[PDB]
């Protein structure tokens, strides 16, 4: 079966992505075929609380850039009267799948690394512009869409974590994915160690700095040996243990001792020249420390630097 | 972009189910164009030992049976050489997408409601006499197929988690899903309270024990004020603090007190002499005591006994 809107319909077997609070799905305008990514809410979502409900909705009302996945449209669907989310679909799917492809097992092209930077960059600039946090970047939700001249632009969506918050504005929720997710959030979160913390807008540039590491590689950054979902212990101990200025933690063997480096690995693909540049970057964004790790002015100049 | 094997085709955007360690695609055969569910596994779904990601293959390859979402075939994808599993489509999709009905918000009708016992019984019936588990049931992964009279017939699927264990037999490793899961095994995995527990083949039972109260009811019987995943403390206190023969755990009110019953809600969607048949069946699966716990052969003879 299909579920419909006043103006769009789709099919439920269409997926495009699944998640705790909704899916995605590949719909159409009914009248011309057009084709959208449509997001439906889950019964359980409707537990939180209204003003939590509204802020996808309200955040997604504000923006409008090209690293940005568009939304088009807020309409009900009838079975249930909820509102949906209608989006640009891209058709060309996201950075997680391109990053599972074996040519990037080692890390992107240089040239599709720096057009990931680009707009990476670029996405989070134009919601640090408009006052919002996003609390869940990774390549899962990065998108790929391809331009007027053949090449990549990537654009940002997933906004279900997502919230206004003033630059210098806390908050003690948790969002976000475990192997993107920064140290202080995953200690609560993951390992349920409450030490009394807030959190504020710079989430954002710690699952940044994983996606680039990642994107830069082919491998996340901080990984214990059965991975980070397999041992939590492990996973906290790499991202609190790690040495300021290291961007990358390792456990190669089965219960053993964790190797942190502050280089890019000797198998990376990008140019040293790129690699010398990137290393500051990733190193002033993945840090813990609220006293030391970098503001948004800094990162952002820092990054446009490279990409000039 | 799409994938193959030697005899099969699927786009990447044909997605039916989204996991940990692997997708499933809708796909085709090449040369009858007939219609497949493909799962394809994922790159750091490789740092599980050897073992452990031959099990589903080994798992499958020995199942078949009505309840059983059926293996068609095992082959190379291949731009990574990795084996897919070539499974039956059914197009209808899941029990929890029936369960998301709004005509559902108190519990399936009960004609639809015994098909599901039926099933799930037959299914769980067939992994027992091949000393299977499958240790994450649950709506999601129990499928709907129309059969040839028009009726429901329901199956189950997702073997990710599931190995070869006798009823003598235990283990120590970690799978399932929160709202579904055993609390010797919520305790370590979620909470991550390490009381040296070891499993058995009947953390099945609860599971199942805990999708019939959601079938029966429309909700979950285990329930903080904003959900199990929002309040894991809770939700812990739930289920290891319940009576012996209560069936169900309740926070009503944010930070309130925990309104436990043996019985079904008022608002239950089956019939009363139905009600009172099944209650005493999920008092005696919902039950942590292995001293106290029904195994598979009492489980299975008892609904047998409602089913006739
Ligand atoms: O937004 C989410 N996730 C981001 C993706 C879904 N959204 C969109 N998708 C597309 N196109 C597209 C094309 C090909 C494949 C895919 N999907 C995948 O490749 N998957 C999904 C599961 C496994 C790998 C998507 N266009 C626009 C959007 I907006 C959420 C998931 C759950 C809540 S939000
Ligand atoms: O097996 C899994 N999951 C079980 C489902 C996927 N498998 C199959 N699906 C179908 N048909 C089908 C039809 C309509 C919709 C759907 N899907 C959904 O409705 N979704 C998926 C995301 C949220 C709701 C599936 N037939 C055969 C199979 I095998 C796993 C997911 C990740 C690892 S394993």
């Amino acid at each position: 079966g299909s579920q419909s809107t006043s103006n769009h319909l789709w099919l439920l077997s269409d997926i495009l992505g699944q998640g705790a609070t909704a899916n995605v799905f590949r719909g159409r305008h009914k009248k011309t075929g057009d084709l959208f990514a449509i997001k439906v809410f889950n019964n359980i979502s409707f537990l939180r609380p209204v003003d939590v409900q509204m802020r996808e909705f309200e955040v997604l009302k504000k923006l409008n850039h090209k690293n940005i996945v568009k939304l088009f449209a807020i309409e009900e669907e009838t079975t249930t009267r909820h509102k949906v989310l209608i989006m640009e679909f891209c058709p060309c799917g996201s950075l997680y799948t391109v990053l599972e492809e074996p040519s990037n097992a080692y890390g992107l092209p240089e040239s599709e690394f720096l057009i990931v930077l680009r707009d990476v960059v670029g996405g989070m600039n134009h919601l640090r512009e408009n006052g919002i946090v996003h609390r869940n970047i990774k390549p899962g939700n990065i998108m790929r869409v391809i331009g007027e001249d053949g090449q990549s632009v990537y654009k940002l969506t997933d906004f279900g974590a997502a919230r206004e918050l003033e630059d210098d504005e806390q908050f003690v929720s948790l969002y976000g994915t475990e192997e993107y997710l920064h140290p202080d959030m995953y200690e609560r979160a993951v390992l349920r160690k409450d030490h009394q913390k807030k959190y504020g807008a710079t989430v954002d540039l710690w699952s940044i700095g994983v996606t680039f590491y990642h994107a830069a590689t082919g491998s996340l950054p901080f990984r214990p040996f059965e991975g980070p979902r397999r041992n939590k212990e492990v996973m906290y101990k790499i991202i609190t243990g790690k040495p300021s200025g290291a961007i990358s933690g390792v456990q190669k063997a089965e219960n053993g001792p964790i190797d942190w480096s502050g280089d890019m690995p000797v198998s990376c693909s990008l140019s040293r020249g790129l690699q010398v540049l990137l290393t500051p970057v990733l190193a002033n964004i993945l840090e813990a420390d609220q006293e030391k790790c970098w503001g948004f002015d800094q990162f952002f100049a820092e990054t446009s630097d490279i990409l000039h």
